[PDB]
């Protein structure tokens, strides 16, 4: 559906050139007719060091100048012969070209180029302060048709220039579509027009939307009467530069209401049931990074490489953490790896392979750098089939990955960490998937005994499942529920503050907007719509911190009124700016 | 003979950990020497063959604390257990304390003398949870054992010393000291009777150095090429680096430092100094690239760049901006990012720049272009409708290799006229010029803006003696000049090809005539301070550093 917008750096049915129409070094039979239906070029029109006779743009009625060339040219033609031959540029077929909205125009040098003197270019810039330099062309050029009353782009009774402009009453500004007070151009138009429509404009001042001009394209969300709510709107268009579009330009992808070529940095492209648009990340943004061991031929973690990690959420590889990487290798000099620096793994959600820890700085008690490490692949093992492999880590109390819930293969060695605790209980075959027998290599840490004694067991909260650490938010599952990841003894149904309802085992708020009740369920769910009572105000089912007022619906911007009873209630038909109750003389 | 961790010297830690029962070890038997440590962890092999292991250096140790370390080697549900150190030789270790402690089925350990190995008198030894009901050392071994066999026994090593000798000897007289270069003790007073080399070994003496790369010659008074020359890996002076090592100054690295890079010279892989940075080469704009112009999300990725594989194209939209795709405006100042390019490998295009830069001076060293790859109809170099620029500046570029020229449009553009295009473009030099529409050459010379005196025939890429192509006379660091400090001048120089070299900095300068015919010692009229030979030095040689002695 015609997508009548293209990029500068101007083919096929094009009617707006998004960007600078530049036409240089083209040869004399160039094809050029694929330029026939441009209405508007948003840019700069250069046309520079060709040889073509005439150049076709019967239909550009437009130069918007949002970008001019030296500074100070909306139309810029220079040089355009070759000297040897009389192969060169002849005509400016503009016979339609109306306004100039920004920028002067340009026209010198070109040897055999006609008729530009006829030309009243005032009358098509609107830049009254604009540059004007039109010289040392034609030579003996015909004159104008006996029509054309001295002013032409060519020869011919039909290559005339049209004077446009018009004296305006200073009601209105210079937007006029003659000269009487009643004529005053639609707010919307950029420049001039042909009647006092939307619809009518030379060119537009902010959004095209077929051929209307408009203050923005319709919305992705407009306000529903009957449902008290935005709601996605299935007539929303997008903005192509200032052209509202139904669809994107072919690779271009959507953030939110307008066309990019990619997505900002704090978003990720998304694929909405065949729309590519470009949707917030939780955080960070997916990065993955290939790994260390077999595969790479980095074998270790060192500080020499480590920093390829940073903002890393997926590890395609593995992890290994060996003494050299460590602590350095002062033979091949490897200076000793800073250890904040291992902060850097924060971020690691996925790793596909292994994680393999032989070495760790002593005053790190944990692998809590991991708290964030929710599955390990094990896609590629480490020696006699290792997955997750910790060893000989001596400073280590408690492993920490708090997050971990899948260890998707692979065989699980834990030994010689001799103060190691808070594994004992730990239920590995809710985390670790395939036949549970043969798996585990768990000897030689800290005594279990040793650890019951200095009471360095799962908290109580805990359920049977195991805790990676001390403490409530150490916890592989709770017993009841949990708010924040953190295991926890009971909602705030009835007392308590924030107030809250109960999904599967976890605690989450009530919406802001509703009441506290006492002794009494707040809400049965997260939505507004949920709450036993608003606090404040209420818009059909909805609890809100205030009426609506100028959301835009379907047919305008929606006005509303808190009522007695707290209700929100439209406006007087015949109102604008709001109101302050039903009556007609609540308005504004 | 050595090797990273039939090896003799594991330089680096000798690291054993998770090896099954029954792994073949037998690649180890010849080791002789562990720099830094031995770490036997979490195995279940019977015995740990090191029957050459005879010094561990510690100059990289385990836990802070040990030189040598074997813990946890033996399996509960089955009897797969270390049981044997069969470290018969092992004479001493230099740096840190030895660590054996829970090893279920390890025998002997309470029997050696661990103080007697350990050259630390502050180390740490922990000896302790091993073996059981273990066998009794055979009557021979005295107490002392590494093993049950007659074979096994530990033989002392420390003798108390007479003072003169501070802890290094092979006996209680004064007369039996070690060498100095000797890390710990000797079997004799010699260079070769040493245990461990305090610093280097050559061939097996302890040397306080290697072989130097030059050796004096008095029969010519200077330094030379020595054919006895060796290069240092770690501790062991050797003929040729490791196979992909390479050598640095002296010293062999597996890869150069920052500053300098891999030259093959002589067949054999040295590291030379670069002088300003290392060739860095970078993809360039256009054809088979992302870009179809360098700008603001394309000019970092240029930052000491010499090679530009590729195109650079410098479009309008990239310089100014491009609202529409929100890609903004190139600060001008970071075009000096160029600065650093000599080489172009395909064209070099220019169709719009800053409006305050009169010349393209940030490829002042742009050497070479390819042209590897056009642009358009043929061009290699393509400089079109810059409308700000007055020369090319081109200082340094001699070689276009192939392709056409365009240099049109260009309205102040002066000092281009003159140029000699077939001295820059070779092969056939006919219809490659496609240069028309600059400023206009009777303007040129009626505004004083042509070539300097000092240029040749060739024609220069701006004003001034340093744009020149090539110089008439003399010239002085790529600048043109008259005369070179032959008979007078503070720096005093010689001519090479027409250019001014200075003398070797000790000749006498003298008047009116000159100092010297040469760069070397040795071309000098006469000489400040003191000549040796033909050499003309200063600091007359403090002992012979040559040959053979000083
Ligand atoms: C995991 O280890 C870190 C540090 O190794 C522990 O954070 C420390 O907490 C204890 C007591 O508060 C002290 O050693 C320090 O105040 C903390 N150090 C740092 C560097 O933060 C953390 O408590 C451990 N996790 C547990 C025990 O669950
Ligand atoms: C090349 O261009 C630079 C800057 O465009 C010139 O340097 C300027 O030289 C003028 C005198 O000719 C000074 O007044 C300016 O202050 C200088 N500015 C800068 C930024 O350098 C340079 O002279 C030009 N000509 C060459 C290099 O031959
Ligand atoms: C808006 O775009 C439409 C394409 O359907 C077309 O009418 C025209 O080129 C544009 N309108 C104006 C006023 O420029
Ligand atoms: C990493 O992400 C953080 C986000 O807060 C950002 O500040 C930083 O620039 C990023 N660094 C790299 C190298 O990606
Ligand atoms: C990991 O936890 C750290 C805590 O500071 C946070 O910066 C990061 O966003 C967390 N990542 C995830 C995926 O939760
Ligand atoms: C561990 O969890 C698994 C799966 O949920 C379960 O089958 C098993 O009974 C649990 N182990 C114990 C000891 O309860
Ligand atoms: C929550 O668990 C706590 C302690 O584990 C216990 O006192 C209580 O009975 C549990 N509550 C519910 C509703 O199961
Ligand atoms: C909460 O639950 C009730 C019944 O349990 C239901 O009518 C509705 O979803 C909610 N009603 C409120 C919060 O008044
Ligand atoms: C505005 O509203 C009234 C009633 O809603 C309607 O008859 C007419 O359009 C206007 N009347 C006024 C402004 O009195
Ligand atoms: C020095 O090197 C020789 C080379 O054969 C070797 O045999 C000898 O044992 C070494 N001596 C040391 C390291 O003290
Ligand atoms: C290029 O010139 C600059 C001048 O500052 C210098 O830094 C650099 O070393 C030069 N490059 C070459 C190859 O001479
Ligand atoms: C570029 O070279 C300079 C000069 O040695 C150095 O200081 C800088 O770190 C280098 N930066 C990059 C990105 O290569
Ligand atoms: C340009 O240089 C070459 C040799 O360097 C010479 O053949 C030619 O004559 C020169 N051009 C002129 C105009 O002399
Ligand atoms: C350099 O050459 C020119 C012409 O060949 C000559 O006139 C001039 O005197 C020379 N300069 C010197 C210092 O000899
Ligand atoms: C000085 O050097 C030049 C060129 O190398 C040579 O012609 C001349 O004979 C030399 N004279 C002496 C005394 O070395």
């Amino acid at each position: 559906n015609s997508q009548a917008v293209c990029p500068g750096t101007l083919y096929e049915r094009c009617e707006v050139v998004m960007g600078n129409l530049e036409i240089v070094l083209t040869g004399h039979n160039a094809d050029l007719s694929f330029l026939q239906w441009i209405r508007e070029v948003t840019g700069y029109v250069l046309v520079a060091m060709n040889e073509f006779s005439t150049l076709p743009l019967p239909n550009l009625r437009v130069v918007r100048g949002t970008q001019v060339y030296d500074g100070k040219f909306a139309i810029f033609v220079m040089l355009n012969y070759n000297t040897n031959s009389s192969h060169a540029l002849r005509q400016l077929r503009l016979t339609q070209l109306t306004e100039i909205l920004s920028g002067g125009v340009y026209i010198e040098k070109n040897d055999k180029l006609c008729h530009m003197d006829t030309i009243d270019w005032r009358d098509i810039v609107r830049d009254r302060d604009a540059e004007i330099v039109v010289k040392d062309n034609g030579r003996s050029c015909p004159p104008c048709h006996e029509v054309c009353k001295g002013r032409c782009w060519g020869p011919g009774s039909e290559d005339c220039q049209t004077l446009t402009k018009t004296i305006c009453a200073p009601q209105c500004n210079g937007h006029c579509f003659g000269p009487n007070p009643n004529q005053c151009c639609h707010d919307e138009c950029a420049g001039g027009c042909s009647g006092p429509q939307d619809t009518d404009c030379f060119a537009c001042r902010h959004f095209n939307d077929s051929g209307a001009c408009v203050p923005r394209c319709p919305q992705p969300l407009v306000y529903n009467k009957l449902t008290f709510q935005l709601e996605p709107n299935p007539h929303t268009k997008y903005q192509y530069g200032g052209v509202c579009v139904a669809s994107c330009p072919h690779n271009f992808v959507v953030d939110q209401t307008s066309c990019v070529r990619a997505c900002p940095p704090d978003k990720m492209e998304v694929d909405k049931n065949g729309l590519k648009m470009c949707e917030p990340c939780g955080g960070l943004c997916p990065k993955a990074c290939e790994g260390t061991g077999s595969g790479s031929r980095f074998q270790t973690v060192d500080s020499s490489n480590i920093d390829g990690f940073v903002n890393c959420t997926k590890i395609l590889g593995n992890l290994d953490f060996l003494i050299t990487g460590l602590n350095g290798d002062p033979w091949h000099k490897i200076p000793a790896l800073d250890p904040e620096k291992l902060n850097v793994f924060r971020t690691v959600r996925e790793i596909t392979g292994y994680l393999n820890i032989q070495s760790w700085p002593p005053h790190m008690h944990n692998f809590s750098v991991f708290s964030n490490l929710t599955t390990i692949g094990g896609r590629s093992l480490y020696n006699r089939g290792f997955s997750l492999l910790i060893m000989k880590n001596l400073q280590v109390t408690s492993l920490g990955f708090r997050s971990l819930k899948e260890i998707s293969a692979g065989r699980i060695y834990i030994s010689a960490n001799r103060q190691l605790c808070y594994h004992h209980s730990l239920n590995w075959t809710k985390v670790l998937r395939g036949p549970t027998e043969e798996r585990l290599d768990i000897k030689h840490n800290r005594p279990r005994r040793d650890c019951v004694a200095e009471g360095k067991v799962c908290d109580p909260l805990c359920s049977s499942g195991g805790c990676w650490g001390p403490g409530p938010g150490q916890c592989l599952s709770c017993r009841n529920y949990s708010r924040g990841g953190v295991c926890v003894t009971h909602c705030n149904f009835l007392n308590g503050e924030p107030r809250e309802f109960a999904h599967e085992a976890e605690c989450f708020s009530c919406h802001p907007e509703c009441q506290p009740m006492e002794g009494t369920a707040t809400c049965n769910g997260s939505g507004s719509d949920t709450c036993a009572q608003c606090a404040h105000f209420r818009d059909g089912p909805h609890c809100v911190s205030s009426c609506p007022h100028g959301v835009l619906g379907a047919k305008g911007p929606i006005y509303k009124y808190p009522d007695v009873q707290n209700e929100c209630r439209p406006c007087h038909e015949n109102c604008t700016q709001g109101c302050k109750g039903p009556e007609l003389q609540d308005c504004l």
